[PDB]
């Protein structure tokens, strides 16, 4: 039986091997919906080349590459299995991976979906909280693909552009937090302080109206409510780079600050991504938990396991797609409102691309 | 007959008459928990004096004074009426107003509570979302009062230091939003965009770990979920002053940005305060809705009514106090975690003041 419904799982992606690092960075630095550089066509390949060594080294430190594709595939397989049972009327379902900067690229996925002659296509962002820089960028790629190929889609499109508080997503986070709290010495469990950590954004992006911070904040509240506020927490942000102002507090500075103030039992909780990747395996685990934490004299610092292959997470994914199909939703109401200070003309085109879809 | 349980309603307060502006500002610039200034004892009176004219003018523009005490009193009376019926075991209940910078001052309220021979005293912040600059400052005042008076309290203390997602608070906001949406022309109701607006914070405060942004964001999500995402929204921030970086987007820039982008039907929703005051009556209503909006060519801009005298809000207050009493809570779990980068030694003292209370 030929595939009827395709679920395009969108994510930035990460290099699978050290050899993929260079092109990963190149594609990224060439992206306008994310970055404007002078003589970009020249500096893009240059900056990619100069950062490759350091980035390859980071991936070497975690085993030689990014596990994003492996986890995405496992989740997609689980999701599809459930969807075929949940929604027989839209089966067979097939998942496609559309990474923004690595293979399979968004464009390659769309080309295959079209080639497979699907009746329906769902742009399912793998980022629970919407940022014009993450989900937005992936959605722009879809609009741009058809605009560039100079032809209309042969499939009916729609998008699940955000899902910051999906009940099953929240349950997964809560479950992983609880099981990690169990790993702390019993005598320190109640003393543990939780630092929810999400990739930060430059203040210039936050100030334009990016939906991200508020949604990430919503996820945190939902998780803590489910945990019945068993431990105190703080939502902090990681991955800042460069000298420019970014949304803080910074995860690293917070870890150090807590230790200096007597809170030496910390539980890190990646709250804005669903699989392991450089942010968790390198930045949180090595950079902060092994090096920084040791230098600050932490007693116990752990990190909640990433959702990865948790069966309940695959259930969450299937539930989202199923509910989306049943509601005939073309996109969230939120997507119909671009940032108040958006200056990228493509955002409105992308929005319209989805709001105007037939069906 | 004699009062048994006192509910101290904490809020910054506002000058009741133009004549009260000067001392309001003086007390404020003399608060080390709010800000630290060089030679503060000399600069406070000086700054208060220089700002008085402009601030008096703002209050003149809204009628001649702040309605905060009037609304606070009405809510307090309604709250007490309900509490006497809800919690007979802790009745008679008495509410006391503890304004940070205007009469009745926090210190004056405490003196009266002590004098009334209360058995229980509850520091009930009127800010649903915790900021060390709002609720924290108020709680610090309580600790400082006893530390300064050189005497221990004669009543049992506890605090309701935050309540960002209390179901009745959320219902009130949603109700007021729905009725304001009904005031827009029917043909534009669906086109209306919601701007949740809350007093901004300097990035220096946000970056040290202030709980505020994340909690305000939680309130927004709960309200939108209750409204079933009927309209698109954005959480923006108002009241920024000075040349330093503050958390954006700015409410004023967002209003202008939306209009320039074709979204000329806006609903402003104060989401971090429960009564009318300078932020709503002047900043939003006059500064932004009457002047700015007009200059931007807005079609319709309205503001959800503040909670003020809504009976359901008095119920929310009573329910919070009731649940607090029945739970025997001394404070939220959140108060037990000071900011990761807190540099104010009084914060820990204040925290301990409550966590260490007998009972
Ligand atoms: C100016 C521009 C940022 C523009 C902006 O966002 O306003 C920045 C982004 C990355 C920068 C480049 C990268 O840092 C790589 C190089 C760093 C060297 O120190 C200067 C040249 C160098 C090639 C930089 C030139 C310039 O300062 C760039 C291109
Ligand atoms: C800052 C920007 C998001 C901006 C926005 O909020 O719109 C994010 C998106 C992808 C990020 C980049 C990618 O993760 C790839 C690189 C990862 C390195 O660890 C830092 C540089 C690096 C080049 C990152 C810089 C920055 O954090 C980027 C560019
Ligand atoms: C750190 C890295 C340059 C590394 C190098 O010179 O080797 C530079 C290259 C392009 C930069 C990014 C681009 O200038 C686009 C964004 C500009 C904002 O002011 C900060 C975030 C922002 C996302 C920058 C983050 C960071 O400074 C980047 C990623
Ligand atoms: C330097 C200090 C801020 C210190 C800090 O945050 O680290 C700021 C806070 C308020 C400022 C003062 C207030 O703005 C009032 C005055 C404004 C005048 O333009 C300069 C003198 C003036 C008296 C300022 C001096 C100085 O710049 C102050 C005292
Ligand atoms: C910025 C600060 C909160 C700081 C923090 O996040 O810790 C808030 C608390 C009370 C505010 C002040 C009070 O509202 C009184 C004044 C109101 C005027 O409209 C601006 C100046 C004014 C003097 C305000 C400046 C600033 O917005 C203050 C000082
Ligand atoms: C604007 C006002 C001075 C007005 C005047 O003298 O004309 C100054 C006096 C003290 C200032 C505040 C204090 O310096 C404390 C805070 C310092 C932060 O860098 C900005 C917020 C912050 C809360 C300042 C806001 C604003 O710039 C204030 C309130
Ligand atoms: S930058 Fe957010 S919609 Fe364009
Ligand atoms: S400044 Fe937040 S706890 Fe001290």
């Amino acid at each position: 039986r030929k595939p009827k419904t395709g679920i395009l799982m969108l994510n930035m992606g990460g290099p699978e091997t050290l050899g993929d690092v260079h092109d990963f960075l190149l594609r990224l630095f060439l992206d306008r919906d994310l970055m404007t550089l002078p003589i970009q066509n020249k500096l893009a390949p240059f900056i990619a080349k100069r950062l490759t060594p350091k980035i390859q080294e980071q991936y070497r430190r975690i085993g030689g590459g990014s596990p994003i594709k492996i986890w995405t595939s496992k989740q997609g397989e689980g999701m599809v299995k459930l969807l075929d049972e949940l929604s027989p009327n839209t089966a067979p379902h097939k998942y496609y991976i559309g990474f923004r900067y690595v293979h399979p690229l968004t464009e390659e996925a769309i080309e295959e979906m079209e080639r497979d002659g699907l009746e329906r296509a769902i742009a399912f962002t793998q980022y629970p909280q919407y940022s014009c820089s993450t989900t937005g960028s992936s959605l722009n790629a879809i609009y741009r693909y058809y605009n560039q190929v100079g032809r209309k889609p042969t499939m009916k499109w729609s998008t699940i552009d955000r899902w910051p508080t999906h009940h099953l997503l929240i349950q997964c986070f809560a479950d992983h937090i609880l099981k990690e709290l169990d790993h702390f010495p019993l005598e320190k469990r109640s003393e543990v302080v939780i630092l929810f950590s999400a990739h930060s954004l430059p203040m210039s992006v936050v100030n334009r109206g990016d939906p991200y911070p508020q949604e990430v904040s919503a996820t945190v509240q939902k998780v803590m409510e489910r945990l019945e506020y068993c431990n105190p927490y703080r939502l902090v942000w990681q991955s800042k780079v460069g000298p420019m102002p970014w949304l803080g507090p910074q995860t690293d500075e917070s870890i150090k600050g807590l230790c200096e103030r007597g809170r030496k039992n910390i539980l890190l909780v990646p709250i804005a991504f669903t699989s392991d990747h450089i942010e968790t395996l390198y930045e949180l685990d090595i950079e902060y938990s092994q090096v920084l934490a040791k230098e600050c004299g932490v007693e116990n610092i752990r990190r909640a396991e990433s959702l990865n292959g948790n069966p309940l997470f695959s259930k969450a994914l299937a539930d989202l797609v199923h509910s989306h199909i049943q509601s005939n939703e073309l996109c969230s109401k939120q997507l119909t409102l671009s940032c108040p200070l958006c200056v990228n003309p493509v955002c409105r085109e992308t929005k319209s691309f989805f709001t105007s879809q037939q069906l």
